[PDB]
């Protein structure tokens, strides 16, 4: 046992391990989403550069989660980060529409985990994900669905104006 | 009677009071707007903040009529703000359209204040509607009107990307 | 069903709407505490400003639970804003008992809130009550109960000096 | 007739001569309650700061008459300013209620004048005493009432340390 453990349940260490790898492998989906966007014939920097940010602050909470481990005196275990589901990610709002399902998938993982914190008593580790993770996934679901929103009344995905005036005018410049 | 009161008729006192709950109710309509525009299913955040804005604007007028009401030392009397006469507003050129009206119905009653504020020789009064409520009534009505001609220019309600670019280039970013 | 809702029972949106309404309906009693104060017969204005300022602070906490509920992707529904329970509040020392029990009323209604929130398993709303409720609350509570004290200490209602001292030494000037 | 004059009845004309004097004469009076406060047995300066300052713009307003009348092409006259009502003031709340009864005599004249203006069509004349003293009178009002409403609270005329605890919190230091 690590001399810092206390209250720490085997299955929530465990639960956090996957909850990392899973981070990584949003991570890893929202960066193949930047290459895409990148292309010569998709050409749309600043959704590519939307993507690329979001990448990095997946990598950041998998980061986190490393650190949390460490503190309660679990152990990481890492496992393979599995390549992204497709390859090319069609426009921007086919992107859009998987990131937001991304988002709703990470954030189910985060609340499964928040249900097995309290089934086991553990009031740090709900603190953390009420802290650090539940609201920032509202928001960034909230934004995305926003987005799709936009995409819609822009008559995406046959309104090619409408694709452009969104990466001009929606997304950082 | 009140010690400082002095050429105010009961008749204006009450009308006063009728127009602080005119103005609370525009206020409350615009908050509406406001929440309508926010939904991740109309996502039109400009338009959004142009109420909001407004709606504080609305309660400001309120508040300086209570305040007017002590000044001559008349009572204000409160009723209940009744809720908007919508819970959706369709989109930006209904809503438009709607708070044309509400100004206008809010400009007749402060025209109609005015005439009492006349017949009853009450100059001070006169002089406050026209110094602080009258002016601001017409640039509004005029704001809103052009507005409207130019969501009818940009195809709404049809036109989703006009209605896009009404919220990216014409209210305050 | 909103794109954005996750884990956000019906419930908990048809309370955060009644919520909604009573943080707004305690904004509208609070104003009528500041005119009250502001009358040329009462004349306490630093009690009157105190009022003020939380009847805004009230609006305020209104209108985060209309982000929130479209954060969540539920549908902010409005109701009529009750006028407050009276037309005059008698002195310094009846009104802050009036605003401690409204206060206690508010604290009431969001600690129920959360308890249906945990009942619902929404870790999301459980936070946001604490996050940005439930101190601002203990902390409102606890300045208007030893106000009560220091009035009560003063001799009021009785002693008018006792008023006037509180007015100017306890109330930002 | 002047060559600028225009519009200008010779009752108006004469009724602001008269308006000169009268604001002279509250100047005169206030003068008087500062040499009171003053004195080594009343010795409230604070309150004699207090009229000291009305005396100055009472001149204020006279002064801007007189500027007013040739700017019509009217014809200053003046009369004898007569020497206040009193000798002697009380105390605070005296003086106070001699303030608000002198104020509201004062009020009633600028009525008057601009009921008479409005008699001869004058619109210049009526915006004047709209724009640069109705309101500074319903303001001056509402002072004094609100003083008055307070030094009953302290006790006046009886409580000497009321009246010493008005002077150091209520006025100007
Ligand atoms: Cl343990
Ligand atoms: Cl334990
Ligand atoms: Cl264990
Ligand atoms: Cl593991
Ligand atoms: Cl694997
Ligand atoms: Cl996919
Ligand atoms: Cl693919
Ligand atoms: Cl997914
Ligand atoms: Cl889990
Ligand atoms: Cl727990
Ligand atoms: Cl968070
Ligand atoms: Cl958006
Ligand atoms: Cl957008
Ligand atoms: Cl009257
Ligand atoms: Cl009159
Ligand atoms: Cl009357
Ligand atoms: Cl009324
Ligand atoms: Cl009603
Ligand atoms: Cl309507
Ligand atoms: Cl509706
Ligand atoms: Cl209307
Ligand atoms: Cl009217
Ligand atoms: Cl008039
Ligand atoms: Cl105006
Ligand atoms: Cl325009
Ligand atoms: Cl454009
Ligand atoms: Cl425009
Ligand atoms: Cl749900
Ligand atoms: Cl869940
Ligand atoms: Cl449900
Ligand atoms: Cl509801
Ligand atoms: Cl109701
Ligand atoms: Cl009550
Ligand atoms: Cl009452
Ligand atoms: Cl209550
Ligand atoms: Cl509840
Ligand atoms: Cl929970
Ligand atoms: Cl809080
Ligand atoms: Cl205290
Ligand atoms: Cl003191
Ligand atoms: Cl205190
Ligand atoms: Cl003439
Ligand atoms: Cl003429
Ligand atoms: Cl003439
Ligand atoms: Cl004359
Ligand atoms: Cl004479
Ligand atoms: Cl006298
Ligand atoms: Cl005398
Ligand atoms: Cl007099
Ligand atoms: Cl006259
Ligand atoms: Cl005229
Ligand atoms: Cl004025
Ligand atoms: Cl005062
Ligand atoms: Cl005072
Ligand atoms: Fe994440
Ligand atoms: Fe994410
Ligand atoms: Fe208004
Ligand atoms: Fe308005
Ligand atoms: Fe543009
Ligand atoms: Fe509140
Ligand atoms: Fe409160
Ligand atoms: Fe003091
Ligand atoms: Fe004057
Ligand atoms: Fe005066
Ligand atoms: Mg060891
Ligand atoms: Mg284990
Ligand atoms: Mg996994
Ligand atoms: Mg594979
Ligand atoms: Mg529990
Ligand atoms: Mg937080
Ligand atoms: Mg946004
Ligand atoms: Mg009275
Ligand atoms: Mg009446
Ligand atoms: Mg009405
Ligand atoms: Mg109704
Ligand atoms: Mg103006
Ligand atoms: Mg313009
Ligand atoms: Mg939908
Ligand atoms: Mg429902
Ligand atoms: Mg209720
Ligand atoms: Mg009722
Ligand atoms: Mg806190
Ligand atoms: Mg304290
Ligand atoms: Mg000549
Ligand atoms: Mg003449
Ligand atoms: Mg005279
Ligand atoms: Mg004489
Ligand atoms: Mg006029
Ligand atoms: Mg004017
Ligand atoms: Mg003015
Ligand atoms: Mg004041």
């Amino acid at each position: 046992v690590s001399q810092v453990r206390q209250n720490y349940h085997s299955d929530c260490e465990a639960a956090v391990n996957r909850m990392l790898n899973l981070e990584l492998y949003a991570s890893y989906t929202y960066s193949s989403m930047y290459a895409f966007f990148d292309r010569d014939d998709v050409a749309l920097h600043n959704v590519a550069e939307f993507f690329k940010e979001h990448s990095h602050a997946e990598r950041e909470h998998a980061e986190k989660f490393m650190k949390y481990q460490n503190k309660r005196g679990g152990r990481v275990v890492l496992q393979d980060i599995k390549k992204p589901e497709r390859d090319e990610w069609g426009n921007t709002l086919e992107a859009m529409q998987a990131a937001l399902q991304l988002e709703k998938t990470v954030n189910q993982a985060l609340l499964d985990l928040h249900k097995l914190a309290t089934d086991k008593v553990d009031p740090h580790l709900c603190d953390f994900l009420e802290s650090e993770y539940l609201e920032a996934q509202v928001k960034a679901i909230k934004r995305i669905g926003d987005f799709i929103t936009n995409l819609k009344r822009l008559g995406l995905p046959e309104n090619g104006m409408g694709e452009y005036l969104f990466d001009k005018h929606s997304v950082k410049e």
